[PDB]
């Protein structure tokens, strides 16, 4: 139980219910690497939907019941056997308690039952960490899974700009977006776009500036889709996405005859197509909801290369492709579990 909770010293940066947000930290004094991980957990988009979430998913809306510690697992593990990539890094787990896909900048008030401050929570964690050793960092990897993976896409460049404006131009900010790369496709049987559109207005949600300027007012929901926001980002971003992500299939109302076979095959081809120009990516042909903080994250391979290896090769690439150390790993086989290493 190695990461210790710190509630934000600025108690106006809050979870949905106005309780302070926070972060769990395990320092590694011999390391200049900092991993800041954004938890996932869907979102809520109106009063009634958020009230339901408050009643049975309250830890995603409040710090009142958070434990004093958490164990780092997967990419957050400090054990080299569990985490071949960054086991010696400074580890930060940022709980998701804003229900806004990390996009919000609005406080609870006379007109607002809930605060949606996800974008501000990230900025305040970064600011408070600077006084705890982050000022000496050489790399800050903003990582996250599911809603946190989209959160990386929406926030990595803002963290980079924040550090520049605060006077730390030597810290290299990079992103690792896990399971946050979705398609705004047609459902198999009869929506995120409408829910996200309503969510953005409810949250005062913010998207990266260059993407905002492309899509313009009322169309900021486009920037929640990885394939549309990624080309606009300046920071290096590594994308991890199952070709048959369970959340993608769930929203597509997929739960096998020809029509469904063709639908599933076309989904994997579309996902693969969106990753063609993403040079740092890991996209196995699996049906899964598993994420990079699971202890056995080491086990999956694409073309014989694991994700910890691909991430290490990415680090090397950011020091021409490297002999034997690839960074673009997208399965080409067309059906779930055509890769033998998919999670069981
Ligand atoms: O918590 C989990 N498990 N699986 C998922 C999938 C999406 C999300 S948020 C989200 C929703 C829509 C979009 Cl376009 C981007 C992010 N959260 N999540």
């Amino acid at each position: 139980e190695d990461l210790r909770l710190h509630l934000l010293l600025n108690t106006s940066v809050t979870c949905n219910d106005g309780s302070p947000a926070g972060y769990y930290l395990k320092e590694s004094r011999g390391s200049r690497r900092w991993l800041l991980f954004l938890e996932g957990g869907w979102y809520c988009f109106n009063r009634e939907n958020c009230d339901s979430r408050y009643d049975t998913m309250r830890r995603l809306m409040s710090s009142r019941d958070w434990p004093r510690t958490r164990t780092g697992t997967g990419i957050l593990s400090s054990q080299p056997e569990e985490n071949p990539y960054w086991w010696n890094a400074n580890m930060v787990f940022i709980p998701y308690c804003s229900s806004d896909v990390w996009s919000g900048a609005s406080s609870k008030s006379e007109k607002n039952e809930y605060a949606f401050m996800g974008a501000l929570i990230i900025q305040e964690v970064v600011r408070e960490l600077l006084g705890r050793g982050l000022s000496g960092a050489k790399v800050l990897l903003l990582a996250g899974s599911s809603a946190g993976g989209t959160g990386v896409l929406l926030n990595v460049d803002r963290v980079a700009e924040q550090l520049e404006k605060l006077g730390y131009p030597a810290i290299q900010v990079r992103g690792l977006a896990d399971s946050g790369w979705f398609l705004d496709n047609k459902q198999y049987r009869h929506a995120p776009t409408e829910a996200i559109r309503r969510g953005i207005r409810y949250w005062n949600g913010v998207v990266p500036e260059r993407c905002r300027r492309q899509f313009q007012e009322g169309e900021e929901w486009n920037c929640f889709f990885g394939y549309k926001v990624y080309p606009t980002l300046r920071s290096p971003v590594f994308v991890v996405q199952w070709l048959f992500d369970e959340a993608q299939l769930t929203v597509d109302n997929v739960h096998v005859q020809e029509g469904l076979r063709l639908y599933i095959q076309n989904l994997g081809r579309e996902l693969r197509h969106t990753l063609k120009d993403v040079p740092a990516s890991f996209a196995p042909a699996c049906l899964s909801h598993e994420i990079i903080i699971r202890s056995h994250w080491t086990d999956v391979q694409v073309k014989g290369t694991s994700l910890p290896r691909a991430l290490h090769c990415w680090d090397r690439s950011l020091h021409t492709p490297l002999k034997g150390c690839p960074v673009h790993l997208v399965d080409s086989c067309p059906w779930p579990h055509c890769n033998p290493s998919c999670p069981t």
